[PDB]
């Protein structure tokens, strides 16, 4: 029943998900001047060469590209992380206009969209158990700005017409998520939460400093998706982002000096 409209959006979520007002909610504004270099961070390792994508799903909130997470095929390690985190899915948040869409902000600046690559800590066996743990998840967040096209995004763009409405899915095998990364892995990190209900406080956030560029045409196709199901009145899937939440008793650490 939650969503992004005036009547069911982020300002309403706390009534069914009281952790929405919790001590480690996401997203947050990243104040780049206050973030501190952390020499204790180990090198970050994004190891996606054996990733196995399976399917793309319109879940009524965003679209998820799902991966085979039945073994360590595509993993995130290092940086702030203790152990191995397995890629389960990625999705985006985006705006109705290029001037908004990201969840995290950088010195209050909003990007056109934000990519979330979602991983779970293998020590907990399954995603469901991982979301009962303070260190259960790691989300790699990547900002999107509008400029030149991102070649590695085009396959995603081109399948969206087949999953226009809530509940539709399509095969999405042999997709390489490495094509969605920027050149640099410089990042900020902090402890937070899922940014959608159930808002669980299980996430180590790793937000890359360098945005990727996508073309206007690519993001315009995101904005043709529908929140509604087939045959229902059309509600464009736009502005599916939660605003920044209070930082509370947290510090953002930087991987770079
Ligand atoms: O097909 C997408 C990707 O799938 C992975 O399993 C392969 O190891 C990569 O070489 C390939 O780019
Ligand atoms: O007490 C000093 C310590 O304060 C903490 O809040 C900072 O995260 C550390 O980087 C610093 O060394
Ligand atoms: O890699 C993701 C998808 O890209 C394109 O849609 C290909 O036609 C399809 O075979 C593949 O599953
Ligand atoms: C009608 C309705 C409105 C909002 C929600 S919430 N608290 O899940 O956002 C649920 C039902
Ligand atoms: C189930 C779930 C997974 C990941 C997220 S996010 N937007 O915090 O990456 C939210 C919900
Ligand atoms: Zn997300």
């Amino acid at each position: 029943h939650w969503g992004y409209g005036k009547h069911n959006g982020p300002e309403h979520w706390h009534k069914d998900f009281p952790i929405a007002k919790g001590e480690r909610q996401s997203p947050v504004d990243i104040d780049t001047h206050t973030a501190k270099y952390d020499p204790s961070l180990k090198p970050l390792s994004v190891s996606y060469d054996q990733a196995t994508s399976l399917r793309i799903l319109n879940n009524g909130h965003a679209f998820n590209v799902e991966f085979d997470d039945s073994q360590d095929k595509a993993v995130l390690k290092g940086g702030p992380l203790d152990g191995t985190y397995r890629l389960i899915q990625f999705h985006f948040h985006w705006g109705s206009l290029d001037g908004q869409g990201s969840e995290h902000t950088v010195d209050k600046k909003k990007y056109a969209a934000e990519l979330h690559l979602v991983h779970w800590n293998t020590k907990y066996g399954d995603f469901g158990k991982a979301v009962q743990q303070p260190d259960g998840l790691a989300v790699l967040g990547i900002f999107l700005k509008v400029g030149s096209a991102k070649p590695g995004l085009q396959k995603v763009v081109d399948v969206l017409d087949s999953i226009k409405t809530k509940g539709k899915s399509a095969d999405f095998t042999n997709f390489d998520p490495r094509g969605l990364l920027p050149e640099s892995l410089d990042y900020w990190t902090y402890p937070g939460s899922l940014t959608t209900p159930p808002l669980l406080e299980c996430v180590t956030w790793i937000v890359l400093k360098e945005p990727i560029s996508v073309s206007s045409e690519q993001v315009l196709k995101f904005r043709k998706l529908n929140f509604n199901g087939e045959g229902e009145p059309e509600e464009l899937m736009v502005d599916n982002w939660r605003p920044a939440q209070p930082l509370k008793n947290r510090q953002i650490k930087a991987s770079f000096k």
